[PDB]
């Protein structure tokens, strides 16, 4: 499907970064931020692309009711079972002292990420990929 | 393809910030309390499509510096001239708003609502836009 989602956290600078992946393309979205933070980043995502699956590998997600609501509203399907939060991290490294917030460093990171090419050079990068997926199934 | 308009508009006491695909009609949308919030926002929307070129039709936005650094760092085009999208958006909010808490909810279940109704919807639409062009 072109809607399959991984949902996932990493932590730096003592924060909170929620982390989604469209694992066909390797296309992500990130957010430094609880249940109501989640379900308003999952509503976000799911307004803008196809969201249909959200994989999670713990169990912080099932027991909050507002996630569970989002869910039901935008008619995503949270489903257990399953770096590239190391990839991200280490982007943000490069990149951490042109932003004095780091969830400006997060975004230029995830920014990076998406329209880079794999090795530096030729094929699609992942915005690319998550399009052409979506192009193609429509 | 690459080309965006943006705007603000106002409910309940706050300020929701307004991205709009030009040729698809898909929306982005956030509440600030709110030039760094803008910034922020443009960096964020400049991630995950092509923004080459933003319309603004005031002078609120040449006279930040965060936002000209943005631009700057993303590669983006600040334009003037920006030839009632924020009032078809404030009906659909109208349409939710009972069923969320926060305004910002509401206005996110709003986009969600504009970017996938209908032939294509904007959300189809921009990435039919962007798929041809990657082909082209
Ligand atoms: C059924 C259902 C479904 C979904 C649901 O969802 C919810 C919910 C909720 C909830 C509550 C509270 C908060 C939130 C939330 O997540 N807000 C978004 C977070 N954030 C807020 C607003 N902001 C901020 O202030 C903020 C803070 C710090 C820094 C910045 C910046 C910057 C910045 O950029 C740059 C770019 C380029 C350059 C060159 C420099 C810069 C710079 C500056 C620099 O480096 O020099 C912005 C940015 C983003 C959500 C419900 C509950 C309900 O309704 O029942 C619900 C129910």
């Amino acid at each position: 499907s072109p809607g399959i989602w991984q949902l996932d956290c990493t932590h730096l600078e003592g924060k909170v970064i929620l982390v989604a992946v469209h694992v066909a393309s390797g296309y992500i979205e990130a957010e430094v931020i609880t249940g109501q933070e989640t379900a308003y980043f999952l509503l976000k995502l799911a307004g803008r692309w196809p969201v249909k699956t959200v994989h999670t590998d713990n169990g912080s997600n099932f027991t909050s009711t507002t996630v569970k609501a989002a869910c039901e509203w935008a008619g995503i399907k949270q489903e257990f079972g399953i770096s590239m939060n190391k990839e991200l991290k280490k982007i943000i490294g490069q990149v951490r002292d042109q932003a004095e917030h780091l969830k400006t460093a997060v975004q230029m990171a995830v920014f990076i990420h998406n329209k880079k090419r794999k090795g530096g050079i030729g094929g699609y990068s992942a915005g690319e990929r998550i399009v052409d997926i979506i192009a193609t199934d429509i």
